[PDB]
């Protein structure tokens, strides 16, 4: 159940200048 890796990149996609 590999949920923690989908931590992994949307950990970049909140400061992905999405704002």
């Amino acid at each position: 159940q590999p949920f923690t890796k989908g931590a992994y990149y949307i950990g970049k996609m909140v400061w992905s200048k999405g704002y």
